[PDB]
DNA sequence: ACTAGTAATAACTACTTTATCTTTTAAT
């Protein structure tokens, strides 16, 4: 049970990874091929117990992603060490976010998290910050063959699409907040995707979906 | 001293709602 407790652990920091790197963040190419043998010698004790506090880490937009994307700022990826998710807790991670300047945090727990800690999440500001299941990123949902590409437009992208089809914001198919697909890009309101989707019609067919 | 008008005598599926629960938090 251990070494499965290690694999699915090693699995949800690979897939972490992956979309810190999807999100525009760098990524060094030694960790993103990290070897589940690495992860246990560097994370894992003699006594094979996991340590989520060292799993923790940083990362800071490519500067195409600077480019592409103006509103990007500083990642922090922590894990939480305890399975529950207390009060004291979240305010204790909200202080830390607020003290060292993180435009944005993901917080990752292992069994639940108490309706308290969801009380004060947008309290927060400028800050953002989301929470993770780790049962839940054992598997990257993205490379799913059902899942097609998604590709968060700019500003100027989503304005010139308004232009090309004289649309409102509201015209628009949508898209939901609690989508994982939305939640895995770290989609806020008014933010527009462009989908590329395969067709037996035409072959190739792009898709525009607005964030609810 | 009699008569006739005359008026009153359904299951299937879904949503919504309620009370129960209870876990949560700060108070004993």
């Amino acid at each position: 049970d251990n070494n499965r407790i290690i694999s699915r652990l090693w699995r949800s920091f690979r897939t972490v990874k992956e979309m810190a790197a999807d999100r525009g963040y760098f990524i060094s190419q030694e960790e993103m091929d990290q070897s589940l043998e690495e992860f246990r010698s560097k994370i894992c004790d003699s006594m094979g117990n996991p340590q989520r506090k060292l799993m923790s880490f940083l990362a800071n937009p490519t500067p195409e992603a600077l480019e592409k994307y103006s509103d990007l700022g500083t990642l922090w990826v922590e894990f939480c060490d305890e399975p529950s998710v207390g009060i004291k807790t979240m305010r204790n991670f909200c202080l830390r976010i607020q003290e060292k300047n993180f435009s944005t945090g993901i917080f990752i727990y292992q069994n639940n998290i108490t309706p308290s800690a969801n009380k004060m999440i947008p309290t927060v500001s400028p800050a953002i910050i989301e929470t993770f299941q780790e049962s839940d990123l054992v598997v990257n949902i993205t490379h799913h063959e059902l899942v097609p590409k998604h590709i968060r437009l700019s500003d100027g992208e989503k304005s010139q699409l308004l232009q090309r089809y004289k649309l409102k914001e509201s015209q628009l198919p949508r898209i939901q907040r609690e989508d994982p697909v939305a939640r895995y890009l770290g989609l806020k309101r008014g933010q527009v995707v462009k989908i590329i989707r395969r067709s037996e019609t035409s072959g190739r067919y792009a898709s525009y979906r607005i964030c609810l």
